[PDB]
């Protein structure tokens, strides 16, 4: 599914993302926009290291979910990577929450540093009623 901006905003709020490990909702919105364009079925193969990023938050198979074909991988979220390609993001959110629990936090995603860090991210949630 491709979420509309305000629709995702309200969904992440309800799921408890606003201020999770000090991350504002506008930040999570900035991340999903640059990672998948708010698309839950997005997948990106990294030819470079043989891993794949899955879902709205583009969660990598090397550390967070199991896809079986990623060499030397771990499955920190305890999920089949397949679980992150459904229209529901309850699983994506529980895993993203796990990712940010490591020291790196949201910096774990380079796009966040390139596209969201130290920027006015309010645009992502303006007028959504969150």
């Amino acid at each position: 599914k491709v979420f509309e901006r305000c629709e995702l905003a309200r969904t992440l709020k309800r799921l408890g993302m606003d201020g999770y490990r000090g991350i504002s909702l506008a930040n999570w919105m900035c991340l999903a926009k640059w990672e998948s364009g708010y698309n839950t079925r997005a997948t990106n193969y990294n030819a470079g290291d043989r891993s794949t990023d899955y879902g709205i938050f583009q969660i990598n198979s090397r550390y967070w979910c199991n896809d079986g074909k990623t060499p030397g991988a771990v499955n920190a979220c305890h999920l089949s990577c397949s679980a992150l390609l459904d229209d529901n993001i309850a699983d994506d959110v529980a895993c993203a929450k796990r990712v940010v629990r490591d020291p790196q936090g949201i910096r774990a995603w380079v796009a966040w540093r390139n596209r969201c860090q130290n920027r006015d991210v309010r645009q992502y949630v303006q007028g959504c009623g969150v």
